[PDB]
C-alpha cells in the first residue's frame, strides 16, 4: 500500500500565508501520508514546513521563485536518488521532478511537477504531457511509477496529446469518475481567489503505471475543504488523498 497527497497550496498568495500553511501541515498530521507532492511552494512555505511538518523530508529540485517539492514520511520512506527533467521550452520554469524511493519492501518511482499553465501556453503544457508519460513508460518494470501533480489540463488537451498510453492510467477515471472529487479548482466551491466567474477544472490529477494485478486506486478524496479561522480555504485547490493496495 501508499498513501499520499497532491496539493498545488498557492505559496503565491501572500494572504494569510502562516495560516494557511498551518491549514496544510494540520491536514498532513491527520490524513499522514506517506508521501506528500507539493506545488507552488515558496521559501517561507519551505521554512513552515520544516517546523510544522518536521517529519517529512523535503526532496526538491530547482528553487526559483516557486517550485514543486516531494515530501517523504521519515521511517515510511526510503530515499533512493532523485532525477530532475527539464522542459526545454517552459516560459515558467516548470520541470518534471522524480525520487525513486522504498516503502513497505516495494520501490516506488515517484514524480511531480506542475505543468505549463493558462489557456495560451496550451501547445507547451500538451509537450510537457508527453514528456511526463513518456518518462512513466522508461521506468524499470519492477518499479511502481505514480505522478502526482498539477497538470493544468482541461477540455481535450490529453487526447491531443496521443492519449494516455496503454500502461498509464488516470487515478480519477480508473475509480468511475466520482463525482465528490471531480473538480480540483472550483470558483464557485472555494472562495480564495476573490473572481466573480464560476468555473470547475479538475487540474490535480494523478497517473500511475500498469503492473498487471498489483497496486490499484482503493479511495480518492479532496483534502483542503475545511474553511480556516480567516474565512479561507488553505488554498485556491483543493488537494487530492489518494491510496493504492495489492489486490490479488
Ligand atoms: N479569472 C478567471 C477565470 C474564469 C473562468 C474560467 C473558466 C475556464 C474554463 O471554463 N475553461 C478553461 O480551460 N479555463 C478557464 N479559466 C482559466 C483558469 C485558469 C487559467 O490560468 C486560465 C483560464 C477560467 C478563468
Ligand atoms: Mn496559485
Amino acid at each position: 500500500t501508499i498513501s499520499f497527497i497532491t496539493w498545488n497550496i498557492d505559496g503565491l498568495d501572500g494572504c494569510n500565508l502562516p495560516e494557511r500553511a498551518r491549514g496544510v501541515c494540520s491536514c498532513l498530521a491527520l490524513y499522514s501520508p506517506d508521501v506528500v507532492f507539493l506545488q507552488e511552494v515558496i521559501p517561507p512555505y519551505c521554512a513552515y514546513l520544516k517546523k510544522r511538518a518536521a517529519s517529512y523530508t523535503i526532496i526538491t529540485g530547482n528553487e526559483e521563485g516557486y517550485f514543486t517539492a516531494i515530501l517523504l514520511k521519515k521511517g515510511r520512506v526510503k530515499f533512493k536518488s532523485q532525477e530532475i527533467i527539464p522542459f526545454p521550452n517552459t516560459k515558467m520554469m516548470r520541470n518534471l521532478l522524480c525520487v525513486n524511493v522504498s516503502l513497505g519492501g516495494n520501490e516506488f518511482c515517484l514524480m511531480t511537477s506542475h505543468l505549463e499553465s493558462t489557456r495560451g501556453h496550451s501547445a507547451e503544457r500538451i509537450r510537457q504531457l508527453k514528456t511526463v508519460l513518456g518518462k512513466m513508460q522508461e521506468a524499470p518494470d519492477s518499479t511502481t511509477v505514480i505522478f502526482a501533480g498539477d497538470t493544468n489540463l482541461r477540455d481535450r488537451e490529453v487526447i491531443k496529446c496521443g492519449g494516455l498510453p496503454d500502461n498509464v492510467f488516470d487515478a480519477w477515471e480508473f475509480l468511475g469518475k466520482p463525482k465528490h472529487c471531480q473538480y480540483t479548482w472550483d470558483t464557485k466551491a472555494n472562495n480564495n481567489l476573490r473572481i466573480p466567474a464560476a468555473c470547475k477544472l479538475r487540474f490535480d490529477r494523478i497517473f500511475f503505471r500498469a503492473e498487471e494485478g498489483h497496486l490499484i486506486p482503493q479511495s480518492l478524496d479532496l483534502v483542503g475543504l475545511e474553511k480556516l479561522d480567516c474565512g479561507r480555504f488553505p488554498s485556491d485547490h483543493w488537494g487530492l488523498l489518494c491510496t493504492l493496495n495489492v489486490v490479488l
